[PDB]
């Protein structure tokens, strides 16, 4: 509890753009530490789109999500936010995995040209979303990008129902965005000079409650050909997914969610054989799954018009060797 | 079972319109009663904004949700329902807890004018959603406010998974409602002088399925400032929350949902930390927190455009001594 | 595992229209088996409400939803897929119960005048949907009623939290889609000659993500009056729901959810005493119910504008005794 035993081991963390999650360790080293992330808000044009559609995102770090900071329970999450000085508007940080002044939000509104330090303790395990939450404009700062998520590891570990310990051997985050980007009297996307310029349009697209894009990690295809994730037959890997503001449901193409904390939260038991699952607008969740077959796999939002249409599926390219127990194609597409 | 054996103990209980609770005991202070509620419908144009926009309003007692009825496991909850002369429209009442004839509905329609009596047994115990459904009109009595909820306390009271007892010191009802309301070409709601001429309008509007307003309590801001909820630091608050017609996902920004029964029953275990829980449209749920610091708390829908510019939003006006270990600003904004 | 080995005993199935079962047995009668399925894919018109409103289907064996397929855990499921030459497009299939080539869709690409077999191993046990998913038109595919679902029991039959059997006397299966019916300036929908000619106009519906139609069985009405579901007083029924784009929140009113595994997953433990469950788009989920009361009974998604308005209400006929016990009216509608 008190300000002196509070000078515990201290641990720097440097962050990686999502989706790789920055070097952790699944079960505690040690005794509880104190982390240290530090994460600057850019205001920055991003391209969306194939047909080059301008977003003026509020990015933490510059990407969208922002990135994943991983502790363990117990621990102090001890963050240093940056505005600079060239941004326009006033930020603050909500972490729904936080206690006390609105996640963290009353003690960190910054202007332009200032910097705070928050630091909170990890008390529930589980991942837990996070954003820029500034009095009078929340829904724009969040549908502008600024949000990401955290995860607090039980200090052992992941396990299942029975405490069988559950071991990933990759981890991937994916950041699903809602955007609203208005259009003109010709159907064509509108482009602005500052972020401030867009607030009025915006808000009359947000009032609709459908948005334009919905994208994974920035961008439609951003997690795509080049960029699809990867993983191998044989391999146990760890998928959270969050979105702050909008319902999802996804689906892993081909595969299935073998233990999922739809919830996001490891005290709460994971739902197992899950084919699609749930995750409401402002939480986060996690799925962990073996990979069975080699192939291409396509991560989804299950409303298959917003996956499909909207820009909200991802790419896994996993190796191996086929099993043709689990699936074998008894007589190939032939005349009839 | 008998007809003679229903001659049990009778209450007679007064209710206390939302969000407040009527008196009633956690723990079954006996064996079963019959427990008597009566309410009247209320045909009324209420204001549901700070920009004056008129709604016809069906309301049970007069306040949009209605009241809260609770009742343990086994009693039987009868209820006088009256339509007064001076309403238009004949209504009826559909317990989701109640099993038989639609929920009860089909027994009791009454037109202006009348009154019914009707008895069930409160076999299921959670918290429950209750509303008319006028054969025809059933989705436009709902989303005009005719909506509430009982709760049906196990005998023993609540519990966590292993049995342990979760007792709650105050208890609040949030009942979350979805409006319609009409524009004329210039963009501005629509009055008229009877609900029915309302309908047609109204109807065009709900097929959009996009509602104009999504507010607390009946109206923007209904539970906020100096009608905010309060607890104290240390309280152990229970937060009943429902949606008759729509999907919503309760955050208490700051805090969290230590226990959730998100679907509203307690024989189904509570998910346990959660930061945002689902209620599906036509359900109840309930959760359970501790407060640990002082300060305001936002009570949110977590689809943020509906919390900050449709009206779902409420607070929690907490007092007590800040907890340092718990959160701490370590550098307030200051210049880099 | 071996090829040898699946030469086990074969089966070959007949299936029922939608919505009644094909025969099979609960608990597996003996060893694993290869279960065969045959189904014609059918592109055809079909009128979805009383106002005559075509829609180009794409139906399995000519129903909207496609036949429910039963198996048990570890069996094979063998399934020759055939397009008739008379049909315009390839189509292909999706299990979500299926391991590996994207459900199935990557090994199963078959033009007009094509078949193909497909085998599988069913190794988890629950409801999944399945679909078609070419590439380029899955959403396309998806809500023009090329969707259904299958059940793997397990070997042992269901039962409930503590393993106890729950056998049902009678289950149904109900298939909810959402349609996307373009409209003239007049309002008026419209009608196409060719599957294909509608592709750009029900596009730009989609995209506003809201349905025009929300059916169960394939039209407004298809399940009530004459075609009501039944049922009698003391009968245990499962209700097998599914959503293949969309999330739905079943509820039946009168009755309850005894036992609902809302995300269909037979090794996740149900949920007890549900008012209404919910089931993302992309997923089937399953409701146990023992009938207590007699009469009519309306089985509805509870977002009641889908229900009474968009067309998404079932109704259900039961016989037997009233019992006052659980309800009776004590006064009925009389004059105050
Ligand atoms: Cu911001
Ligand atoms: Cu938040
Ligand atoms: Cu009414
Ligand atoms: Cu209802
Ligand atoms: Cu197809
Ligand atoms: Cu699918």
């Amino acid at each position: 509890t008190a300000a002196e035993i509070a000078a515990l081991p201290r641990q720097k963390v440097e962050l990686v753009d999502p989706p790789f999650v920055h070097a952790h360790s699944q079960v505690a080293e040690g005794g509880p530490k104190v982390v240290e992330f530090t994460m600057v808000i850019e205001e920055k044009k991003i391209v969306i789109d194939d047909a080059g559609t301008e977003v003026h995102a509020m990015a933490f770090n510059g990407t969208v999500p922002g990135p994943l900071m991983v502790v363990h329970q117990d621990d102090y999450l001890e963050l240093t936010l940056i505005n600079p000085e060239t941004n326009t508007l006033m930020h603050n940080i909500d972490f729904h995995a936080a206690t006390g002044a609105l996640g963290g939000g009353g003690l960190t509104e910054i202007n332009p040209g200032e910097k705070t330090i928050l630091r909170f303790k990890a008390t529930k395990p589980g991942v837990f979303v996070y954003h820029c939450a500034p009095p009078g404009m929340v829904p724009w700062h969040v549908v502008s990008g600024e949000n990401g998520a955290i995860m607090v590891l039980p200090r052992e570990g992941l396990h299942d129902g029975k405490g069988k310990a559950l071991t990933y051997d990759k981890i991937y985050y994916v950041g699903e965005q809602d955007f609203y980007v208005p259009r003109d009297e010709n159907g064509k996307y509108k482009k602005y000079e500052a972020p401030g310029d867009a607030y009025e349009d915006t808000v009359k697209v947000m009032r609709t409650l459908t948005p334009t894009h919905v994208v994974f990690n920035g961008a439609v295809g951003a997690l795509t050909g080049d960029k699809a994730m990867t993983a191998a037959v044989g391999e146990k890997v760890l998928i959270v997914h969050s979105q702050a503001n909008r319902d999802t449901r996804p689906h892993l193409i081909g595969g299935h969610g073998d233990y999922v904390w739809a919830t996001g939260k490891f005290n709460t038991p994971p739902d197992v054989d899950q084919e699609t699952w749930f995750i409401p607008g402002g939480a986060a969740g996690a799925a962990f799954y073996t990979f069975q077959q080699p192939g291409i796999y396509a991560y989804v939002n299950h409303n298959l018009i917003e996956a499909f249409e909207l820009g909200a599926a991802a790419h896994f390219k996993v190796t191996g060797e086929w099993n043709d127990d689990l699936m074998t194609s008894v007589l190939a597409p032939s005349g009839t």
